[PDB]
This record gives C-alpha cells, sequence and structure tokens, in this order.
C-alpha cells in the first residue's frame, strides 16, 4: 500500500485488535491491511485495551509494533476520551486551570479509570499524559497531569461514580482502581484485524 | 439535542466555519446543529484556519464560542496534523527523542507552518503545544515542545519545502514564516454551519 492508497480506504466500523494508545494525546491506533488506523470518538473496548470497536479512519501506512479469537460478541465498556474537548478548561463552563501541571514523582492520590491515571483536586480532574523533561545536565523528568476536557468523564464524577476512588489520600503504593469502569457494551468478533499478517511486515 | 442525539448523527464530509483548534493536541473543532464536531484525518483549511473541509465527527453538545459567504469554491491548503502518530518518535523509523521538553522561554530559531510553531534540531522536528506551569507561586511558566509524529511533515521537510524557514542558526527570537504553507486545494462553499448556529450552549 502507499500513503495515498491507505487514505483512500473507506472508514470502517468494526472491532480491531492489537490496539495501542498514544500516551500524550490518548488517541487509539491499530494496523489493518497495511495501513495505520485511528479510532474516532464513540469507542467500545475490552477491559484491557487490546481490542476496540468503533469508527476507524485510515491515516497512513502501518507502523511496526503489533487468548485466541471466536465469533461471539465479547464483553467491553464504552470508553471515554479524557481529552476530547467536550468540556474545555479555562472557559466559563469549565473554569479549571487549562495549564498542565508537573510532578517530580507520581502523586500518591491517583485513581485508575479505563486504563488512564487521574487525580481529583476538589472537583478539578486531571489525567496523566506521560513524562516530559526540563533542562540538561541534569535532565529533570516530570510526570505531567493535564486538565480533563471530557464532559462524559465529569458527568460520571458528578453522578458519584467515583466515590470509592476519587477522594482518597493514597499512600505506600500507586493508583486506586475504581470499581466503575464504564457502561457495559459488547464487541463483535472476530476483530477484522485478527490475521497475523496485519501485524507484521 | 442531547449528548446521545449528537452522537447518533452521521459523520459529515463538508466545510465548516468558526473552526477552533486545541493548543495541546492540535485538534480541530466546530459547532453545527447543536453539536460539537471534531475533524478527523487530513482536512483542507483556509490560510487563517477559519474554515476547514474534511470528515467531521459529532462528539457531544455544542459549546460556547468566544455580512458573510458565497457558493463558489475558495482557496485553501491540505493541512497536516503534527501529532497524528504516523511517524512516532522513539522508534527505529523515527529515532528522535520521544519526550517533550519544557523551555523556560520560547526557543530561538523557530518557524511557522500552518499556524503551528516548530523547531528543527538536525532533522528532529518539535512543535509548540502550549504552556505548562509549576511551583506553588511564584508560578513558573514553561513552553512545551513536543516531538512531531507526522510523516507528512517530515516528508515536506526532507523534500526541501522548509529551506527558507527551518535551517536558521544563531539568535532569532521571532519565528520565520515559511513560504510553503501546504499543497493548494479548494474548499466548497458555503460552510454547512454558516448560519448563526453558534449561539446558546
Amino acid at each position: 500500500e502507499t500513503v495515498e492508497s491507505c487514505l483512500a480506504k473507506p472508514h470502517t466500523e468494526n472491532s480491531f485488535t492489537n490496539v495501542w494508545k498514544d500516551d500524550k494525546t490518548l488517541d487509539r491506533y491499530a494496523n489493518y491491511e497495511g495501513c495505520l488506523w485511528n479510532a474516532t470518538g464513540v469507542v467500545v473496548c475490552t477491559g484491557d485495551e487490546t481490542q476496540c470497536y468503533g469508527t476507524w479512519v485510515p491515516i497512513g501506512l502501518a507502523i511496526p509494533e503489533n487468548p485466541e479469537y471466536g465469533d461471539t460478541p465479547i464483553p467491553g465498556y464504552t470508553y471515554i476520551n479524557p481529552l476530547d474537548g467536550t468540556y474545555p478548561p479555562g472557559t466559563e463552563q469549565n473554569p479549571a486551570n487549562p495549564n498542565p501541571s508537573l510532578e517530580e514523582s507520581q502523586p500518591l492520590n491517583t485513581f485508575m479509570f479505563q486504563n488512564n491515571r487521574f487525580r481529583n483536586r476538589q472537583g478539578a480532574l486531571t489525567v496523566y499524559t506521560g513524562t516530559v523533561t526540563q533542562g540538561t545536565d541534569p535532565v529533570k523528568t516530570y510526570y505531567q497531569y493535564t486538565p480533563v476536557s471530557s464532559k462524559a468523564m465529569y458527568d460520571a464524577y458528578w453522578n458519584g461514580k467515583f466515590r470509592d476512588c476519587a477522594f482518597h489520600s493514597g499512600f505506600n503504593e500507586d493508583p486506586f482502581v475504581c470499581e466503575y469502569q464504564g457502561q457495559s457494551s459488547d464487541l463483535p468478533q472476530p476483530p477484522v484485524n485478527a490475521a497475523a499478517h496485519h501485524h507484521h511486515h
């Protein structure tokens, strides 16, 4: 395939396996038919983030990276994109500070929701967006927390769905795994990307 | 509309006006029919980025913003998304450092391409994605430069499209505006959301 041929493929609504997520933007990707695809909004994924069902758009050539599989629908959850811009910070609607913050070490008060790490500071939600560096000799490494811009994430919070995990002190360890992991929804099988050749070269 | 009715709308391939971009993810958004839409894939936008043509996906309720249009096509450029993940850093194909760095002040020899500010270090391209803050008062501000993950951007760079703007050295505080602003292309008019659609939540 070429970049042009990939971009010409039709968008496809189906389950893809071997899904990966960009640690900074939280975007989900997968390889299929020699092309790289990006999931667009409304996503249903398994508990782990191995498979996701939704509207996939071809964005370029497949990139190197990457049990069994049946024909029966499997359990999953409707996944929320924490940074989708539906409730942007620094606005009248969402007055939270729009600037990301830095932590020298992973904070003690974080909670895990749909495989993302979050912090709650009196109703202001932030999400872990990977590490960043500052300076040279020595290079300082920081854990970056970015203000959440997802209305659906805040709706869940305001509906009291994170009572067991968003108000917790922390310490000795890492994140509190929330009991709520989203609305249940099944993924059709098998993934269209099942075949091993979609994941090679 | 409701969040669910907005999500049930079909993806639309059309030109939208009153477009805005997320400074951190570089996402493009617009309001239409009481819903918020996000452009997916490569879009065609005007020079100022007021209008973009492409595949738009409904992601939630419309959000507050803050004569006119004809019916003949207008000139625009094929816009690339610098953080689209088609050529991720920290890999065999793209050996750039995968970590964003924080600058105490804007770096020197930067250039403007499609209203984004970039830095070029011996072929390693980095893009300005906004301010990050730290330190319980005073409150120190940093300028974040994130590794470019767009293969298209690198292709243009490698083909010598940025000859005049990306290869400066020395002391240059203001960014050089690149002559190349992308491949010319036309946008159908008028925009689908031209009418005062942009009012009342």
